[PDB]
């Protein structure tokens, strides 16, 4: 008989767990990614086909590349569920599951008798969700990792006010953010209201209006809209280069493409959220909106911190490598100008 713990997942279960924890799974749209954050990989036995077969997007695959070499719990990706069989055969001490309800945990933990322990981003419109701290904090406590549970927390917390003083006081310019990535790649008419590095800028997002959450809308409304500064989320920038080259006149048109105001950011949304990756886009912007507010913030530099504190591994130059980096972009050349804002 060997010592045991009671802990309430994110969906209310309370889920019995020994107290010695070596072995874990996780599984579903960035559960392997809190574990990266926590500084948990060498406890990981198994990993989704998804890790390998889709390589772009997320630095902490980038930080922990030997996580892809392990033997698969099945194919990953949003909607699959782990493969019984392989979690039995593994027998991890425990499996970290997201995006799941609690028929579907009650079931995995029934039929291969492995404690499941259901994990949530909450919303992904904001820099502090609730359930994503806690989240953080509960497989801390599960894995022994709970001093740097409470540093993650903390540091994200801290990015948040740094953010919101730096901004205080500013007038707010009006601004889009386009190509972003929703179920696949789009160009310019894939947006977002209320997001969230606009949202801690208190920049003036001209799609607002529309709520929350992505949005498709006509991009003549952007005519209208005339945003001063785009921002282009670099998993869409191919496709809004070749809209640029066939609708010349369109873009020439906007006083963001007039004026130079047109930037490239790096996609944080693959595989739900890339926090560290969604926070070096919010010093990026900063600094573009309001200069002399960063003045001491190299957007490069401040990723590669954000990258080495949350995943101990200064990934940005691979991210550039893979998506073009920060700055601007020449939308007939379709070159990133690097070290710009
Ligand atoms: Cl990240
Ligand atoms: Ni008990």
């Amino acid at each position: 008989i060997h010592h045991h713990h009671h802990h309430k997942d994110l969906l209310g279960r309370e889920v019995e767990i020994p107290s010695n924890v070596n072995r874990i799974v996780a599984v579903g749209p960035g559960a392997l990614r809190l574990i990266a954050y926590l500084k948990a990989t060498d406890m990981v036995v198994g990993v989704e086909d998804f890790e390998k077969l889709r390589p772009y997007g997320r630095p902490y695959i980038l930080a922990y590349p030997e996580l892809k070499k392990l033997p698969s719990v099945g194919p990953g990706g949003p909607g699959k569920l782990p493969d019984l069989e392989s979690l039995i055969t593994l027998q991890p001490d425990v499996v970290f599951i997201t995006y799941v309800d609690r028929k579907t945990a009650k079931d995995i933990q029934e039929k291969t008798g492995i404690p499941v322990v259901v994990l949530s981003y909450g919303n992904l419109g904001t820099f502090e969700d609730e359930d994503l701290f806690r989240s953080i904090e509960l497989a801390g406590k599960i894995l022994g990792r709970e001093e740097r549970a409470h540093e993650v927390v903390d540091f994200i917390r801290k990015a948040q006010e740094d953010l919101v003083t730096r901004s205080e006081g500013v007038e707010s310019p009006t601004v889009y953010v386009g190509g972003i990535g929703y179920k696949g790649a789009h160009g310019i008419d894939s947006t977002e209201a209320k997001y969230p590095p606009f949202v801690v800028l208190h920049a003036r997002n001209v799609v607002d209006e529309l709520g929350e959450g992505h949005k498709f809308i006509d991009p003549e409304k952007l005519l209208v809209w005339n945003p001063e500064y785009i921002f282009i989320d670099e998993n869409g920038l191919s496709l809004v280069l070749d809209d640029y080259s066939k609708h010349r006149e369109f873009y020439e048109s906007l006083s963001a493409v007039k004026r130079g105001k047109v930037y490239g950011i790096l996609p944080y949304n693959y595989y739900t959220t890339n926090i560290g990756t969604a926070l070096a886009d919010a010093y990026f912007i900063g600094k573009v909106l309001y200069p002399e507010r960063f003045t001491d913030i190299d957007p490069e530099e401040k990723a590669d911190e954000i990258y080495e504190f949350l995943l101990g591994k200064r990934v940005y130059g691979e991210m550039a490598e893979q998506f073009g980096g920060f700055g601007k972009i020449d939308l007939p050349s379709g070159r990133i100008l690097r070290g710009t804002w």
